[PDB]
């Protein structure tokens, strides 16, 4: 393909993020690598601007599924490879249940050998005491199901789930996730049949980092044809 190639091994991952969430701004960077081969993501952010002012967890989705398994009968129906190096503009839109929501920009592509992901995030409406301005979701992840559809008028993707993130009183916190993707080059790209992406993560922190971060181990495959 245009980008199946620059997958084919280990690739270096920097993702950059600056965030408002109801006035709170905190910028965020992270480093890793991404190895496709196996759907693998190992990942280190940081909030560079000292604590951050929502739940790690909420982020995990904000903070490059061109890492994504795609197994071989799949091939074709990799849109996130296909528009690379170029790359592509990802926007959401992310409900939390009862509280407020974010909406996102941002764009990845190859700067050199290095896969980017810069971001920029909005919240708006959210509960000052809530689940999520009030730091009360477990450091934890689940593993769900992403639904990805063709919308060719956009030559893109749209693409649907849920996050359920667990609440640390053992109930749970909805967030539902509307995403649209779009190539930034002109090139051609693949446009998908229905399919999702399988993913599953493990959140866990660096012993000796005294900066409020999060460690994320991650791993996605395509799956639904």
């Amino acid at each position: 393909s245009k980008g199946e190639e620059l997958f084919t091994g280990v690739v270096p991952i920097l993702v950059e993020l600056d965030g408002d969430v109801n006035g709170h701004k905190f910028s965020v960077s992270g480093e890793g690598e991404g190895d496709a081969t196996y759907g693998k993501l190992t990942l280190k952010f940081i909030c560079t601007t000292g604590k951050l002012p929502v739940p790690w967890p909420t982020l995990v989705t904000t903070l490059v599924q061109c890492f994504s398994r795609y197994p071989d009968h799949m091939k074709q129906h990799d849109f996130f490879k296909s528009a690379m190096p170029e790359g592509y503009v990802q926007e959401r839109t992310i409900f939390f249940k009862d509280d407020g929501n974010y909406k996102t920009r941002a764009e990845v592509k190859f700067e050199g050998d290095t896969l980017v992901n810069r971001i920029e995030l909005k919240g708006i409406d959210f509960k000052e005491d809530g689940n999520i301005l009030g730091h009360k979701l477990e450091y934890n992840y689940n593993s769900h199901n992403v639904y990805i559809m063709a919308d060719k008028q956009k030559n893109g993707i749209k693409v649907n789930f849920k996050i359920r993130h667990n609440i640390e009183d053992g109930s749970v916190q909805l967030a539902d996730h509307y995403q649209q993707n779009t190539p930034i080059g002109d090139g051609p790209v693949l446009l998908p049949d229905n399919h999702y992406l399988s993913t599953q993560s493990a959140l866990s922190k660096d012993p000796n980092e005294k900066r409020d971060h999060m460690v994320l181990l991650e791993f996605v495959t395509a799956a639904g044809i």
